């Protein structure tokens, strides 16, 4: 895709409306949320979704309840704006305690126990006694186990939908929900001979250790430029996570911007920049949505997202490489690290015209310079 590809909302048609979408965003042909979308009806006034994505899981409910939507994704806030849908950048444990008469909860699973555990806590808290949830999921990514779970925190709870491994079930809250469990993680890594500690929220990339590839590009790029070779330059963090790489480049001296889609994962880099008494701009970003038009850098460095055992590179990652390029200065050099096998070479030859292999081992780092 082209960058205005990438960043466009498309509005699809439904009977009665329609909604829009884009690259990069959850909740669309995702089985989950079809499922929920066949399913779900009003139940009382008030209504929260936690994990909206899109909004199609729970829009038979809007303009027949009141809906609030709880969403931690740029690009899924910037659709669900677009499509006229109430909707707050949110952690769905910052959601309101006993103001709510119904709770929609796609599981996250893809986030971890961890994340799905809060979010089915904060189902809980978020619903007035008597209220109920509708839960989704998927049999292959733990909905037995979470299903278990939300019948424990709440009551009652029965299966009302099926379609192949995919699930919605109904549940009533009939008891008291518990204390949110203990939410941050810090951890300590020495890197290229400093020491940091990092700090996050659940569902974070690589919680608890630094990425060994995040380690890797952190190496290829020192060697390449030097221990001074970053200071003063202006670097953009594609994708920053908790900062394993923003707070390294932060603390050489560089003038850091990390653009970050997860509100957990911006909130955990603001965090961890803090804790170590480092300056960096942590923005909650779809790619390079939050940047001015004219913004360019001399360094831009990513370690992208992949899709665990996937082999093909995902739109978000092709537009961090499109992004890359366009937003380089004359001269400006850039650096990512991948799997071995995912085909960047051909897309870093269209983009910048050359690119060079720094490191292969586990991971391997790749290098382009702008022209
Ligand atoms: C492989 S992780 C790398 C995190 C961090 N830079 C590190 O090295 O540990 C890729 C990051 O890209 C972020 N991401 C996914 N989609 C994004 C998007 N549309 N815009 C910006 N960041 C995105 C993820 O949430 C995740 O933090």
């Amino acid at each position: 895709l082209t960058r205005e590809a990438y960043h466009r909302l498309t509005p699809l048609p439904h009977p009665g409306g329609r909604l829009f979408i884009k690259p990069g965003a959850r909740g669309y042909r995702d089985p989950v949320h079809d499922l929920l979308q066949k399913t779900v009806e009003p139940f009382g006034e008030r209504a929260l979704d936690l994990n909206p994505g899109v909004g199609w899981g729970s829009l038979p409910l809007e303009g027949r309840m009141a809906v609030e939507r709880l969403e931690t994704s740029r690009a899924a806030f910037r659709c669900l704006t677009a499509s006229g849908l109430q909707a707050r950048l949110a952690l769905p444990w910052e959601a309101a305690a006993g103001a709510y008469d119904l709770v929609v909860l796609a599981l996250p699973a893809g986030r971890g126990t961890a994340y799905v555990q809060a979010s089915l806590v904060a189902a809980a808290r978020a619903l007035r006694m008597g209220g109920r949830l509708y839960l989704a999921g998927d049999k292959n990514k733990g909905f037995e186990r979470y299903f278990k779970e939300a019948r424990a925190l709440l009551g009652y709870g029965v299966v009302v939908r099926r379609e192949g491994p995919y699930r919605v079930a109904l549940l009533e809250k009939e008891k008291e929900a518990p204390p949110l469990p203990s939410l941050w993680r810090a951890f300590s890594a020495r890197i290229l001979g400093a020491e940091y500690t990092f700090h996050h929220l659940p569902g974070v990339f690589s919680a608890g250790k630094v990425d060994p590839a995040s380690l890797l590009l952190l190496e290829a790029l020192q060697e390449r430029l030097g221990p001074e070779g970053v200071r003063g330059r202006q670097v953009l963090d594609l994708g920053a996570g908790y900062g394993a790489l923003t707070l390294p480049l932060a603390r050489m001296g560089a003038e850091v911007v990390g653009v970050e889609d997860d509100l957990a994962s911006v909130l955990s880099l603001q965090k961890g920049l803090e804790a170590n008494a480092l300056k960096a701009q942590a923005l909650h970003s779809d790619v390079d949505e939050a940047l001015t038009e004219e913004a360019r850098f001399d360094i831009i460095v990513t370690n992208p997202p992949f899709h665990v055992g996937g082999a093909v590179i995902l739109d978000v990652a092709q537009a961090f490489v499109n992004v890359a390029a366009a937003r380089l200065r004359p001269g400006g050099v850039f650096f990512l690290v991948s799997n071995p096998f995912l085909k960047y070479e051909p897309l870093l030859e269209e983009k910048f015209g050359a690119f060079q292999t720094l490191k292969v081992a586990e991971y391997k780092v790749l290098f382009a310079e702008k022209r």
